[PDB]
RNA sequence: GUCUC
RNA sequence: GUCUC
């Protein structure tokens, strides 16, 4: 869980985030690449749904390490480091 | 590079702009095939950045290349222009 | 300009060719080194423009210049020509 | 766990 | 000609 650190805090918007397969792809806002997102990476979830999850279109901030396949988030969060919003397939409590 | 499809139809399933490639899934044989940004042959005219974007149908020939399947001479639909990426800014 | 390291292997990360650079990963130290399109010492003779092409192999020495760590005389794997840029047109 | 419930 | 066609 010590992967490479290729950038920090930086801002993007999800493209999609699948809570069933528990991955999505952020896009992130300064060079417009995607990043591999897996649930796991969630930092600071929506404390009202239980599963980890980011929802298509919202803001977040976050790392990027050497993932095993590729670049990678980690540390995801609201802007400022507030909780996400969460995925809208992801059940609320 | 020979040729292996003419003419096909597909979805495109994500593209990088920053990098210039993504991948078509042909909707013939549901195959993926490479797109690279020097295979689109009608770009969207309001963009400067040449793309196509997630989700949209193309039209293109396909060639064998060194590692697989690409796709070449890529257009919309008829030969109307790509949509291209939501990522690339219009002028 | 002083040198760092002779014979490296690396992975080409990306490479511009508008501007003329990129980024090379030593398969060595895993760290990245910029190459200026003049670094090349063995361009594919089949393209016009100088260039090296994303995730291709090459050998170079590294030196160190002005703004960071840079690549120089850069070739294919054991001195042969290097492959260069989808962006680069084919004569 | 690399282009979708 | 130091993170982009």
């Amino acid at each position: 869980a010590d992967k490479p650190v290729l950038a920090t805090k930086v801002l993007g918007t999800v493209k999609w985030f699948n809570v069933r397969n528990g991955y999505g792809f952020i896009n992130r806002n300064d060079t417009k690449e995607d990043v591999f997102v897996h649930q796991t990476a969630i930092k600071r979830n929506n404390p009202r749904k239980f599963l980890r999850s980011v929802g298509d279109g919202e803001t977040v901030e976050f790392d990027v390490v050497e993932g095993e396949k590729g670049a990678e988030a980690t540390n995801v969060t609201g802007p400022g480091g507030v909780p996400v919003k969460g995925s809208r397939y992801a059940p609320n409590r």
